């Protein structure tokens, strides 16, 4: 699959953004892999150890481009 056309995300590894975390809250996070089979990536919440590392399908309405 291709990744769907999001204004302010780039959907490649080591891009920012922001993530809705294990708490409910935004925070930046970042892309850890991407699975183009399932359409999903493995996001990096930066306010989280890496346990908290999380798959999330590229269409999900847990991420958001990154504040600015």
């Amino acid at each position: 699959h291709m990744p769907p056309n999001r204004p302010g995300i780039t959907f490649e590894i080591g891009a920012r953004l922001e993530a809705l975390d294990w708490l409910q809250k935004w925070w930046p996070s970042r892309i850890e892999k991407i699975d183009y089979e399932e359409g999903k990536m493995l996001v990096h919440f930066e306010r989280w150890s890496h346990r908290y590392d999380e798959w999330i399908y590229w269409d999900s309405n847990r991420l958001r481009p990154l504040e600015r």
